[PDB]
């Protein structure tokens, strides 16, 4: 009993498929699925990675417990950012607890005065950098800018932004992001070489933790209130009565800012790219309807329970081109999947990038269509993952994407300068090709 | 001949990096003291001989490219310049390319740069410093002014509509991001699949398509040919000694090299100077500076800044003497060079540090003191903020043009005040400047 | 939960290697003495904890693969075994594979092995030691006799026609050229464009095509179905995984190379050492007692003569391995923390048992540098782990001992030996540790 | 005043054409030569290498003095084997004298009893290893073994082979060669990595040096009687005298003896092998026939003369094998001063190369290039054949080498016939010295009955 998933042919003797796969990740798998079916095994530098390409077996990957499927080792290449013993790095229970701490820091109830704050930053930026009747900009960069500004304005209190504003923090982030080497998942060793990056990362992170400390100690003096994400983590308590270290606190914060930064920016950038695509005049018009009925100053309910189509666009761009191409786990205990049995020590993966393309659940995959149904196949859509490690920021993330859309589209139109941007898979968080993201903007004179 | 003294305390495979990393300047200061000006570090199996003896600077800046070559030591910048450009190009191709740029930067090319610079510096202040007073990050604001004043001076109008200063400084970041100076000692780093590496290529590619985009339109519109040459136009006119023209690839690479070069160094200089100018200790220097500028009208002309601003230059030059933006100039020894009593073998990396040399107490007594009145020629050849000899900075004139001009304009309308102890230099970055976070300052105008 | 001491004196990025490489045994002898049996070295930024406490051996050999895994620590050998074979393969896949080889080496598979071993050993003697007396390198000669006897026993007649023991010895060399054990601590080594890595690739390719061309040729001739004395290849071709499927020609080639490589070096070293000690003046009594045991035997030995009636010969071989174990460092990757003695070894750490170190423990093996066949191996139950223990315990022990024993009994029945200098000292700079080859010149004597 | 050769398109960001090149060098270059012409420029990890593919300009690569075109930096990857300051690692004048010292040790006047010794080792091995009516062997390995045996027998004196035999020596060559990483030419930093191979090499060369030394201090004591002496290679490199009146150092001696043995080993065996493989190929029946006629005449104990000047076709076979698949596939030089090549100019700092592999496929100079024809005209285009290089560094072992290959061919085929068991081997371009893919060299030998 227990059959093994087919190992993809044409595997180099020792380097595996890392080259074949790297060049064209989507095509590689997309083809591979046809020759061997949904479930198949890649050999990446001696590593067995088995992808769940069958959309009907997703629950098999998102359901099992950490004891069977584990994310600790797979995501260890991020330790430099989070810090040692933080998040995934820590033991499961410790990890479980910490992730939760952040989760509740991003729940609807904590969205007080977030909509206005987002609206405030988006407009200050627009009235700062798009002050001409019409102008040429890189929408990917400008969204990344607007996104970080609004993310900080919401999760950071006033005293924190004064000593460390949005533009300065971004700098710390990039310095810490410069040591994130995703190939480290297949080359754990590369994380042990003498690298300058990992030095600049220790610094940047150490600088942040210093500020935080110097703000906590400042609050502890002025203590003798709109509690932000910071004050939120400093209050949380473990199951044994102890609190988080400033090291742990600093780690979660960074994780939150990184996590929400690129995904939200990409999910916004895409949409805009689609909505401004001539083939979408339909969706663009409908959207304007949905928001033309809104006043200048938006409120919580306005975007949460009254912008369904907007959310559909946000959720459709993520279905077409998922920011996270490959969700991985370490198989600690053998798991039945389809007609196959993925063995222990193997690397098991569900690719949002892949599954999203199954013509069965998503016929005509390469067409950006908000209208199409996401539930057509249950568990098929995994843009925010599912089960144990479901995105705990989906709500907060959608809030931004949507509020930024509304804001931008209410005041500006857009046109493409060339063919639609094609996804670039050479980045940890996948987004449209930056060099293909040059666009013109129409002001509403 | 005998080899220099190899500073002891070397680790099995690391070498001195660990200790050099912690403090480069301190490390050398200590070494020079113990071993003398000429000593040898070992950086990951790589031998690097620094010319600490200030008297021997010419031994470094003088020899021809046959003996000393910057080609292999500057390759890590290929991602910025592009394949086969600048250093990444054949030796003679490098010389010709660098000349073409040197010619595009001669004083003869500064006709309305003065007015341009002031315009941008007055649009920024009136837009970012409008309150009676306020707190800001000077280093960040000077950077913004510098890229603006550069793009306004070197970039034609038709080019600036496709890519304004802001969006250009945007593409620089994405390209500077890939830069890994350490690659000089750990070459395999470049061979490693790193995101940054992809970043740079795409950023450079984006600037590439705009330039070409811009170019051909110029040819189409070029038909009338009846009546102001920018940098892009100048380069496109350069013809090699073999009768061929630079390729759009080479034209792009050179423009980036120019902008990248003048962007960081110019802002770092302008900023430092300002910081020293607002320090209590330097009350006298600030007073003398105003006198020199108080005489000038609203609109400054080329002469005013160049010939009639001698102390301004001394301040800027002194700011580069104290905290030199380019801390380590390197070369590859292709043939043994006699330095002092010593002889540097071939294959060895020879280095002159404007940072270490600018601390020489003989040449610069009270080194950590910012004194515009000090004598730079005390030891002829000591100061090398602009490198020297064969590879002397080809943008010194244009650079000083901005700095001096920018200061005259800002200080004419504003005063400044520190918010803490004067920032310390941050050595972690490829172009050394004052620690960013320490650069918040308050501004004041006294109409 | 307390960590084992980290032996002090570590350079920044190198670790203890430089020191350890100079002298591994001396380093572990010095460590063990200072910090106690359980300690931790650093090897190029890799924590490696050696279970030197000879009373804690079970805590290394016993844990299940989930906890302690050999898979990654043995991946530098992939170029030899092949992609997804043996260690490279998934654990279930692996465990089954090794069991197949296991079953092809049970004592039930020694039908005419003894006679085959003698024939070779006598063919070699009468071809290379024909003079009244002569000078020879006994290590080199034992290597030949061992590869000849192994091939004779395991390879069918058709296989040996295409690839004789000499030809196969070549392939082994070509293949074991790449191996870079250091790849264990410096993995990127395997990524570099090294000549070695291509050589392996090609050599295993050669052996690969011959096995395949032999198989398809056995299938055509199979049309007759005449009685065939199934060889090692035959048996593996007859193995079936729990999932019904059969071993591929690739995996079949791997297990054959695996066994041949494993037995060739360890068998020859054990043989040579034993001969070396037996000819050492200090061991006149031991040689004398050995002859007594084998004088009673006839020209043609049988399975029972060597198995149940050569207990002192085996002792000699077993004590040779106790003194100078061929496999010096057994390693595992720690997946889940393990309680060892008082200490706890954290996950991500490499755990090791060094037979070499363990076999020197004075409480277990007093006067440890003395080759004493009379010594008690079980003085401290568990101390001796020449053949490993627990889950991965050697599966060729019996077959290996069969050879060493049968060979000793043949050689010493017709020959005597004298050293030409001080007894050879082990050379630790090889993947499998044996006596120094250059110190291996020896004088032989015809008996009669 | 000059034009730069075209640079081939499609360059990967940091690895250049390295991946494409590595796959199929011959093809890559062939296609490049086609698209761009004989003189083109590849980019190997930021390194510009210009290949003189125009078989008419070969002289512009082999001629120039060292000051213009230098082999030092290009050949520094062999330093671990020759040693610091030896051979190319040395200063040119120093270098030249050392090669000279080796040259005069390999001239034809030193060969009287070479032929007989060669035959002896070849036969000893055949009767030792091919003593059956017919058998299956890897002709590559076996020729390798015979070649290393004969070489030693010819250059080492008895007292040495006593202390050192061809089996032990080959064992040291192996150890040392394990550090020869050709790629190190483009990726020098490679040689600075903590690799165990470089330690194994230090130890092999230091062990060989000690052996040689104990032999020398012995030849200096056994000296007093001064018994009749036939000096071996070692004896000769001990008498050589620099222009400054000083003698080589045991380190320098240890290097040259090693460089000689290495250079002589692989090429001799690769050429002998290929030859044998082509002769056993059914398509070359007439060539195999013509060869048997040239040797049949000779007696068992071949003589220096009859092998030197009475075995012409036998030599043409060795020389056409080298022309088809040159062992040394890429001859490089560092350009210190620019050089005019054809219309183009090769700039300083650039790596320049002459590819025997590429030039040898020139349809004009060698029509039907992939066809092994020993009757072809090698001079059809004067200068086109460069298997033994030319000019400043032309092979000094050419004559000693051919002497081996030919004598080995005459001995082997006199008693044995061969049949391929598969298709003609294809060259394996993944080794420092290029030969037939070893795994494809299994062949059937047949005792002449
Ligand atoms: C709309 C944009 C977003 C997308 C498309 C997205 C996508 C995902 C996906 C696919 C996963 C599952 C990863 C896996 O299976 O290993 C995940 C998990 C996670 N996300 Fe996001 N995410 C988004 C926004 C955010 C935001 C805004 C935050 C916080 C501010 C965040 C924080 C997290 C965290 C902490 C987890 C791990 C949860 C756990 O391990 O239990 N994400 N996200
Ligand atoms: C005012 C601040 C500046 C300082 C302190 C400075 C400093 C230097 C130094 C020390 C060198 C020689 C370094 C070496 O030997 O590698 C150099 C060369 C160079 N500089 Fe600057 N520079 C400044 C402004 C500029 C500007 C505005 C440009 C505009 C293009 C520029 C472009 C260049 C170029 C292209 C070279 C290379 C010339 C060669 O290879 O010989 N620099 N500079
Ligand atoms: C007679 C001298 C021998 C000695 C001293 C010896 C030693 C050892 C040792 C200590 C181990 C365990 C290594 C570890 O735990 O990592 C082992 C495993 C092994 N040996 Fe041997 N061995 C000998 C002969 C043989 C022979 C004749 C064969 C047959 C080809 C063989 C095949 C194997 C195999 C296949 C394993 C792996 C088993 C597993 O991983 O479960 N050995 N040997
Ligand atoms: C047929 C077999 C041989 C071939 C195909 C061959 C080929 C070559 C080639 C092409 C060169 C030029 C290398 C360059 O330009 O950098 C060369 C140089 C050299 N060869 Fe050979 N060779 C052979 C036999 C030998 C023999 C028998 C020896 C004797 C030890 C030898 C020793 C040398 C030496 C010392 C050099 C360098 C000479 C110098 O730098 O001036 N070779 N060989
Ligand atoms: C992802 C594409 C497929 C290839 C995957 C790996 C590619 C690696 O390219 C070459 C990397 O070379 C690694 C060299 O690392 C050298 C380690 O140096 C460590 C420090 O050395 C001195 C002190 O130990
Ligand atoms: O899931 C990520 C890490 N991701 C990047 N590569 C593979 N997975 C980011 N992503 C998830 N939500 C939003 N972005 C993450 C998970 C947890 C976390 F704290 C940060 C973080 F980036
Ligand atoms: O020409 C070689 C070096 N060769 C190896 N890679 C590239 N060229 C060998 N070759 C030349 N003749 C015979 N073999 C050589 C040159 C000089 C030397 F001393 C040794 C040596 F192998």
């Amino acid at each position: 009993k227990g059959k093994l998933p087919p190992v993809v042919h044409g595997t180099t003797p020792f380097v595996g498929h890392i080259i074949q796969f790297g060049k064209d990740p989507l095509g590689f798998m997309l083809k591979a699925k046809k020759k061997y079916g949904g479930i198949f095994t890649m050999n990446i530098c001696g590593n067995r990675i088995t992808v769940v390409g069958d959309v009907h077996q997703h629950s098999k990957f998102f359901t099992p417990r950490n004891e069977i499927l584990s994310p600790r080792e797979v995501y260890s290449f991020m330790v430099p950012v989070f810090g040692e013993g933080v998040a995934y790095a820590a033991p499961y229970p410790r990890m479980r607890e910490q992730l939760n701490f952040l989760a509740e820091e991003l729940t609807v109830a904590k969205f007080q005065n977030f909509a206005p704050s987002i609206q405030h930053e988006v407009r200050k930026f627009m009235k700062a950098n798009w002050n001409k009747d019409e102008g040429e900009i890189n929408i990917l960069d400008d969204c990344s800018a607007m996104i970080i500004n609004t993310a900080c304005q919401c999760l950071f209190g006033e005293d924190l932004r004064k000593r460390l504003d949005a533009r300065q923090f971004a700098q710390l982030l990039a310095k810490m992001e410069s040591c994130l080497i995703p190939a480290a998942v297949f080359l754990p060793w590369i994380l042990k070489l003498p690298l300058p990056q990992s030095y600049r990362c220790r610094d940047a992170r150490a600088e942040l933790q210093d500020i935080l400390s110097e703000i906590i100690i400042a609050r502890e003096k002025e203590e003798a209130n709109t509690s932000d994400l910071l004050a939120g983590l400093l209050g949380a308590v473990y199951r044994d009565g102890t609190r988080m270290s400033q090291h742990e606190v600093c780690g979660m914060i960074v994780a939150a800012m990184f996590a929400g930064q690129h995904t939200s920016t990409i999910t916004t950038t895409w949409s805009l790219l689609h909505l401004m695509d001539p083939r979408n005049k339909r969706h663009l018009a409908k959207l304007h309807q949905e928001i033309d009925e809104f006043p200048a100053q938006l409120n919580y309910d306005n975007v949460m329970e009254e912008m369904p189509f907007a959310e559909q666009c946000a959720r459709e761009s993520i279905r077409r081109d998922p920011p996270l191409v490959m969700l991985m786990r370490k198989v600690l205990k053998p798991v039945q999947v389809g007609k196959y049995v993925v063995p222990e020590g193997d690397i098991i993966a569900c690719s949002p990038l892949l599954s999203h393309q199954d013509e069965e659940a998503f016929p005509n995959p390469r067409e950006w269509n908000p209208e199409r149904n996401m539930k057509l196949v249950d568990g098929a859509f995994c843009g925010f993952g599912a089960g144990v490690h479901k995105c705990i920021g989906e709500k907060f993330g959608l809030l931004q994407v949507k509020t930024v859309l509304a804001t931008v589209l209410r005041d500006y139109d857009f046109e493409l300068l060339g063919p639609l941007p094609e996804p670039n898979y050479h980045t940890m968080v996948v987004g449209p090709t930056a060099s293909q993201c040059r666009v013109k903007y129409i002001k509403k004179k």
